């Protein structure tokens, strides 16, 4: 890493701390005490010799975990639903200032992996989506925000753990192209906004456990992403005491297997060393790594608030959460312009998902959010934290009404016949839905981690039926976890607005009414494919042994252009309460053929993150509301260039505007974002010839088309 660089300054203080300290004091950096061994999810022994503390790790990607008087932010999936780097970043500085104050040193977070490769899969919710672009763009900004607060980042899980079944067992086993251009992109997104710490993952990758792969570990994200920082393991994710350590894992956590077995460091790496099996450079390296992250992030200095779970550091961060959980919403339908709501007589509310449940009254029987009963703002496991405050949708809904003449009914479970009835009469009918998943480990109503279909939970599809024979004017709200099947919904004539509600958290219901009554237009759009079929999806949760990643760069939207096959809602689709007029696009670039050249540096080679290219639209409101627009750039390679997914995505601007308004989207293109990964080579190319440039409201909504020249 270079001098005058943060992380070089980092690694000066980091080798002179290392001088003062014995091996029973590295090793005891960097053995977890066990299984729940400290007062965190994570402990270290500390070395009171450099007044290194006792390391405390927690969860997770979305708040402190454990935590009586912590914010519950929206998982990253509803943040990357915004398209708003401004609010992505906020994020993430609200989640560090909380984890600094409750006295943690490192956040379990934020997700680039699982990607999200297949809708089912149970965890894509703790990420950005399926894009790798937008997900790096959105690891970056999250990262700069954690660490800028003074606390450690975990770029997470590396890597290709893309599904929750079998996944301590099952081997992910990518061609080199599809690992580099694809999974590894958004990390090293992460590497490259310096981030702390990255987690390896549970799976195996080529029949090689993920936090014993040589490959991964040192060749790749250490040596060719030149990640400074260290490398831990997912909790009981090493499997010996030797291979590990000599691939590049710096951190055994938690220390034990659940029972207190499997103690693979610590002591037995202590006989390790002396035998010099494992080299006494290799564990000053891991001391170094992990110091170095203590030293970036300054957690040396000053007071650092001691570990404390019960304060309330939730300040006033419910902004960040009401502004992701708001902006985060898609609109995918909405006829006659029923929506937004203006002044009816009556509105019925329908669905168990409308009120408070146990999911959002954090119940000892719903523990990690292991259910999906009642309101629904995240999926469970790890990832999960406890609810402050829960706004339900009813309520919200109650009071806004109310307030305004409105009569509200209630039917509050799933019930068709009660359903239709609270229908029957009403000016609109309202009527909620959801899908749950999660980690792994908890299995809820049948689905163990991952989901076992992709349509509504609690028979939601008989419930907006019902309720759809009993209204001509439906109005369906989904709060989900991913890709609902929305064909039979869509079917009934009576069903005239669908509101993508996404994973709101403890927001939920102020959200919804922001965009119901139309105080804000809705301006999230889809970072995945809702397909018309379950079958149009090329991917799936694999029950043998081998994932052979077959499909290759061409997942999601890509399969999807590639095999023209239409979906029912693309993935950078949503919709507004006005519209908007795309003109004056323009192609501006000096970028240049061949390998990238400059050295490397976090993230990888110099150039590849440097901006070579630059592309202009003009965006107008054309409606007769405010309304904030999503404008989006998709990149067709050169035919020069081999099998490239036909449409890219490489930029996106989100501008807020007033009736007649314009304004001007800028995309920055870096070296890589007209790069791929030539396997023959092992390195960063950019194709010369000619680049197709496509801009506009979605990944199929093109407004404007132009090209740019490479020699
Ligand atoms: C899981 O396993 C998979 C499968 O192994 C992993 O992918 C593999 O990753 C490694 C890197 O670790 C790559 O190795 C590199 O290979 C290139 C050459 O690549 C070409 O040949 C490959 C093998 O071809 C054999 O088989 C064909 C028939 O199929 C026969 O005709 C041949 O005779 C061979 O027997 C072939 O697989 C490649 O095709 C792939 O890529 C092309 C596009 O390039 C696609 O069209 C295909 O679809 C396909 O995916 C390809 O044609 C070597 O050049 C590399 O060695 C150089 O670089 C090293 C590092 O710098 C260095 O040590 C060497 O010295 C060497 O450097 C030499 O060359 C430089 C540049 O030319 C010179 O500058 C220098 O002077 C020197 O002379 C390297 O060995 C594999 O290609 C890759 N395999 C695939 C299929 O992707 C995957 O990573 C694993 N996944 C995990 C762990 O998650
Ligand atoms: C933890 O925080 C509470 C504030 O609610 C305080 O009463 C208590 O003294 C604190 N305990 C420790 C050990 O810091
Ligand atoms: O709670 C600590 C860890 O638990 C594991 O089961 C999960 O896979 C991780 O995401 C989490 O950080």
């Amino acid at each position: 890493p270079p001098a005058g660089t943060p992380w070089g300054t980092a690694y000066d203080k980091a080798k002179a701390a290392l001088a003062k300290l014995n091996l029973q004091d590295k090793v005891g950096i960097v053995s977890g005490v066990g299984w729940n061994g400290g007062p965190c999810v994570g402990n270290t022994s500390p070395a009171s010799k450099i007044s290194y503390p006792s390391l405390c790790l927690q969860d997770g990607p979305l708040g402190v975990r454990y935590s009586t008087g912590s914010t519950a932010f929206t998982p990253g999936v509803q943040a990357a639903s915004t398209w708003d780097v401004n609010l992505i970043r906020e994020r993430g500085q609200f989640i560090g200032e909380e984890v600094k104050a409750s006295g943690i040193h490192v956040i379990l977070g934020p997700v680039a992996g699982p990607l999200g490769k297949t809708p089912q899969g149970g965890r894509n919710w703790e990420g950005f989506g399926v894009d790798p672009y937008l997900t790096g763009i959105a690891m970056g900004q999250t990262i700069n925000g954690i660490q800028s607060v003074g606390v450690q980042a975990t770029a997470k899980h590396y890597i290709l753990n893309e599904q929750e079944l079998n996944r301590e067992t099952i081997s992910s086993n990518p061609d080199d192209r599809t690992l580099h251009e694809l999974y590894t992109w958004p990390f090293a997104d992460a590497v490259q906004a310096n981030v702390a710490s990255v987690m390896c993952s549970y799976n195996k990758v080529n029949t090689t456990w993920a936090c014993e792969d040589q490959y991964t570990l040192q060749t790749v994200l250490k040596d060719q992403l030149g990640f400074p920082g260290y490398v831990m393991t997912d909790w009981n994710a090493q499997h010996t005491t030797v291979q590990s350590a000599n691939s590049g894992l710096d951190m055994s956590m938690p220390g034990t297997d659940f029972n207190g077995n499997n103690r693979l460091w610590g002591p037995a790496l202590t006989n390790a060393v002396n035998s010099n099996q494992v080299p006494t450079s290799r564990v000053d390296d891991m001391v170094t790594r992990i110091l170095a992250a203590w030293y970036l992030t300054g957690q040396d200095q000053a007071g650092y608030p001691s570990f404390n779970i019960s304060r309330n550091v939730q300040g006033n961060h419910k902004t960040n959460v009401r502004a992701i959980a708001r902006d985060g919403i898609v609109l995918l339908k909405n006829d006659a312009n029923i929506l937004p709501l203006k002044k009816p007589a009556s509105i019925a509310v329908v669905g168990s998902a409308a009120i408070i449940g146990n999911h959002a009254r954090n119940s000892p029987s719903c523990n990690d959010k292991g259910c999906d009963d009642g309101a629904l703002g995240m999926g469970w496991g790890s990832g999960a934290v406890n609810y402050p405050y829960f706004v339900a949708p009813y309520d919200a809904i109650n009071t806004r009404a109310s307030s305004q003449g409105t009569q509200v009914t209630l039917s509050n479970t799933d019930n068709t016949s009660s359903g239709a009835s609270a229908a029957r009469g009403k000016d609109v009918a309202i009527v909620f839905i959801t899908a749950d998943s999660g980690e792994g480990y908890i299995t809820v109503e049948g689905n163990a981690g991952d989901r076992n279909n992709l349509d509504p939970w609690h028979n939601g599809n008989a419930l907006v039926q019902a309720v759809a024979g009993a209204n001509s004017n439906v109005i369906v709200v989904v709060h989900s976890v991913g890709a609902i099947i929305l064909e039979q919904i869509l079917a009934l004539p009576q069903v005239k607005a669908v509101v993508w509600a996404g994973l709101p958290s403890q927001e939920s219901g102020n959200a919804l009414v922001d965009v119901l009554w139309g105080d804000v237009s809705p301006s999230g759009k889809l970072v995945y494919t809702i397909a018309k079929s379950p079958n149009d999806y090329n991917t799936r949760i694999v029950s043998g042994g081998s994932d052979s990643f077959s499909e290759g760069l061409f997942i999601d939207y890509k399969h999807f252009d590639d095999a023209n096959i239409t979906p029912r809602y693309e993935f950078g689709y949503g919709l507004s309460y006005t519209k908007f007029n795309y003109s004056r696009l323009s192609v501006l670039s000096t970028a240049k053929s061949g390998p990238a050249t400059g050295a490397v540096v976090p993230g990888g080679p110099s150039d590849l993150f440097q901006n070579v290219a630059t592309v202009t639209v003009d965006i107008a409101n054309s409606g007769q509301v405010t309304g904030a627009e999503v404008a989006q750039l998709y990149i067709t390679y050169p035919s020069s260039a081999p099998r490239t997914p036909p449409k890219q995505l490489r930029g996106f601007a989100k501008l807020n505007l007033t009736p007649g308004q314009s304004g001007t989207a800028t995309f920055n293109i870096r070296r890589r974002d007209l790069s791929y990964w030539d396997t023959a080579s092992q390195k960063w190319v950019v194709p010369s010839g000619s680049f197709g440039i496509s801009v506009g409201a979605s990944s199929r909504d093109i407004r404007l088309t132009s090209t740019l020249s490479v020699a």
